[PDB]
């Protein structure tokens, strides 16, 4: 058999209470997190301290993220599922705490930019029944002096956990009514400017779903 | 229960006549590939021009290589599952041409010192009843000037397929009396000296286990 003695490879799915991901091993970060917000659902009681972020034991220890990845590097532990998105029980928000859930990103942005688009997602859910959002990230290609592409990212702690670029949100909005609402962002992993409007940053999907390596149009 | 719209991230096997390989849909490459060479049956008599690839039609549009992505790189399509592995059958060698099992290699490696590594593959046929081999791309972060580590590789064509910065192979070396002895190889994708000797490039495997994301050890 060809298969006699295992294959290299795991598809690393990870259900949580509170999300789903799926994980790369060689990013140490996942590539998508996707939830359903529905109001209802949201606000609730249950809190955690923003800095109780655990390592994830059920990801292999070589290719598992740490708190010390993060310590000294600069930059915050963004959560990708957010953990205001689940205020609804305590431990349908611990799980937003494991590093799984977690890419490095930059301090300003994460205090600012990305949160609030983050609290749109949390506004939108009250036009529309049910908000699925699913975020993750983005490393693209970028030319030099020479004329070729690349791929350029930052890479941190001994675990050399991968820093995004950039990051990506889409949201398919709706229960209550004709479905269609698919509205997707884009956001560099830098300081962004708060001022400038939540829209200039949409993006067409398939400028996501090619560069993410993801199919979303279902 | 959120899962109501699928998932964006489809894990991508292939299982073709002569390999199973793992599919990235980002890096529009390959994970891993996996041959079993056994002692002479996989030396026939298929055949096949050297350049005549064939773009995967198994993989979505969006995340798929073609050949115009390698047209003015100036990079080999090097097949990670060597063609010369599967003369055994005319299809076991045609599914090495597919563009799933190739990635962008510096075209001096592909032909000299690549090339004799994966002689020594089909040589170690000799003592082995079974030799199983796991191909696959490395992107290994450097150092620079400001003390940070980075990962940088190149991308080709406007599928924005990645360069590698490395590939590392690993033999499974089956011994008749059904001993296992392990060995793995990283070289750089860059042309190398083929008369420096093989066993200078040996690595340990937990080094690619966690710079590849893959589990090896069975
Ligand atoms: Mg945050
Ligand atoms: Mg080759």
């Amino acid at each position: 058999e060809l298969a006699k003695y295992g294959l290299p490879g795991v598809a690393q799915l990870r259900s949580r209470e509170s999300y789903v991901l799926s994980y790369d091993p060689r990013t140490r970060g996942a590539l998508w997190v996707l939830e359903q917000l529905r109001p209802e659902r949201l606000r609730g009681d249950g809190d955690r301290s923003a800095c109780d972020f655990r390592e994830d034991d059920s990801v292999h220890a070589y290719h598992r993220a740490t708190n010390a990845d993060y310590r000294g590097s600069g930059f915050d532990r963004g959560a990708l599922a957010a953990a205001a998105n689940h205020r609804w029980s305590q431990r349908a928000m611990d799980d937003t705490f494991y590093l799984s859930n977690v890419a490095p990103q930059v301090p300003h942005l994460n205090q600012n930019a990305w949160n609030n688009l983050e609290r749109y997602s949390r506004s939108l859910t009250r036009t529309y029944q049910n908000v699925y959002v699913c975020t993750g990230p983005l490393f693209l290609p970028r030319t030099e002096a020479d004329g070729k592409s690349y791929v350029k990212y930052q890479v941190i702690g001994k675990n050399h956990v991968a820093v995004p670029t950039h990051f990506f949100k889409v949201l398919i909005l709706e229960a209550a009514g004709g479905q269609i609402e698919l509205r997707s962002y884009v956001m560099p992993n830098a300081p962004v400017d708060e001022t400038i409007p939540l829209e200039r940053f949409l993006v067409p999907i398939e400028s996501i779903e090619r560069a993410s390596g993801l199919l979303f149009v279902p």
